[PDB]
């Protein structure tokens, strides 16, 4: 049996953990918090941790783990399982990313179609979107939006998106109440992620939702993907079942558990999500590096800049 630091959403989590007892046999403790806490916590506990993976929703809080020298490799053939262009590698093969959510545009297509929607994220920050383009500037990913759009396109860039979304954009305290305001013909369209509407329209049907989404693609800003992953601690005194929970969540079997339980992209290019979402390749996601702290600190003073 192992025990699991958990970063990832508890309902996901619990999901892959009971497909792996069932598969094997293993048992899974799951300890659930925030990854940044949870990662803290593995640092300090050093070669004393009882953690034998930590489970994450951002691969990016492995790199001070990684840095330290607190993860264990992984097998080459399981990093490749989820290795599809664009998809972030362990330089030292010690962590593995598994899937991902996406920022997205949703857009009630009763008001809008596809060719009313611009093409990258930094033209929804203008005055064409005067009152019609939601936002969510409370939101994690809304701050790796800004983190990406910085080291994309500089601060300035980010700044200045950031001011034209004061401007121009209808602030909303959380990406489900930005969702529903487009629903509801409040505003027209949002920038949320992806795993809210397709959540939606798995339990109300599509054919009962007025809103779509709208993927800019092309490497823009705005095809962001934030990556799940695991990674199994090098103190573990239980790597060969470590080691095979993290194969597992590589595994067909374990990203067919993944998706079904949230509207997660997988990373295998063999599993199609029951929420009906398309294959990771096909958003082209820009290729940014990991978030860190000193990176959300900037862009959190650039939203205050901004007056947001
Ligand atoms: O709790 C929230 O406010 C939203 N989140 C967690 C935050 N997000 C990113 C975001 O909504 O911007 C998912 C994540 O960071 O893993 C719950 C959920 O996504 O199910
Ligand atoms: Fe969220």
């Amino acid at each position: 049996d192992i025990t699991v630091y958990n970063g990832q959403q508890k309902e996901a989590a619990t999901a892959v953990a009971k497909a792996f007892e069932q598969e094997t046999g293993i048992k899974v403790t799951l300890n659930s918090g925030k990854s940044e806490q949870l990662a803290g916590q593995l640092k300090e506990e050093g070669d004393k941790t009882p953690a034998d993976v930590f489970y994450t929703e951002q691969t990016a809080t492995f790199a001070d783990l990684s840095e330290a020298g607190l993860l264990a490799p992984i097998s080459e053939q399981t990093i490749q399982q989820t290795a599809q262009k664009g998809v972030p590698l362990a330089p030292k093969k010690d962590w593995i990313a598994l899937s991902g959510r996406s920022r997205v545009v949703v857009y009630d297509h009763t008001k809008l179609s596809e060719k009313d929607m611009e093409k990258s994220v930094l033209d929804y920050a203008t005055p064409k979107w005067k009152g019609k383009i939601g936002y969510v500037s409370t939101s994690g990913a809304f701050l790796e939006q800004v983190v990406a759009l910085s080291k994309m396109k500089g601060d300035k860039v980010a700044l200045n998106w950031l001011k034209g979304l004061k401007e121009n954009g209808k602030l909303y305290a959380k990406n489900s109440v930005a969702l529903q305001a487009v629903e509801n013909g409040e505003v027209p369209a949002a920038l949320i992620n992806n795993y809210y509407w397709y959540n939606l329209a798995k339990e109300k049907g599509v054919e009962n939702l007025k809103s779509r989404l709208y993927f800019v693609r092309h490497q823009d800003p705005g095809a962001l993907v934030s990556y799940s992953g695991a990674a199994v601690l090098k103190a573990s005194k239980n790597q060969a079942e470590a080691q095979k929970f993290v194969d597992f969540l590589a595994s067909k079997k374990g990203q067919e558990a993944l998706v079904a339980a949230r509207a997660e992209y997988p990373l295998r290019a063999d599993v199609v999500s029951p929420f009906n979402l398309e294959p990771y390749e096909k958003l082209e996601a820009p290729v940014v590096s990991a978030t860190t702290a000193q990176d959300k600190e900037h862009a959190i003073k650039l939203i205050e800049e901004a007056g947001l």
